[PDB]
């Protein structure tokens, strides 16, 4: 049973690469992450930085979520991020995604002791 902060590194953290360098990026990551198991996870974001500098946003700007909470904090700097998106054809069991590649602010929300991401709201 996974806690809040693990969920989030294993769906949203990928410090081994600085970027995605082919289309079939998010076709790959979102399988060995499990998000294609039993269903196909519509739309993701993997965040390309240190787990040190994600968990920092927690100490940054501090902005509304968009479901109106106000534990959000937005990265002052913008971060190597890969957008993962499920086209039109994709159908389980056979996902398949949309790979596009940006450098944005992250938008992220924080909870705990150790105050820690646990939710990626948007990236701008
Ligand atoms: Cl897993
Ligand atoms: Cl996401
Ligand atoms: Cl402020
Ligand atoms: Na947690």
């Amino acid at each position: 049973k996974e806690t809040a902060a693990a969920k989030f590194e294993r769906q949203h953290m990928d410090s081994s690469t600085s970027a995605a360098s082919s289309s079939n990026y998010c076709n790959q990551m979102m399988k060995s992450r499990n998000l294609t198991k039993d269903r196909c996870k519509p739309v993701n974001t993997f965040v390309h930085e240190s787990l040190a500098d994600v968990q920092a946003v927690c100490s940054q700007k501090n902005v509304a979520c968009k479901n109106g909470q106000t534990n959000c904090y937005q990265s002052y700097s913008t971060m190597s991020i890969t957008d993962c998106r499920e086209t039109g054809s994709s159908k389980y069991p056979n996902c398949a995604y949309k790979t596009t590649q940006a450098n944005k602010h992250i938008i992220v929300a924080c909870e705990g002791n150790p105050y820690v991401p646990v939710h990626f709201d948007a990236s701008v």
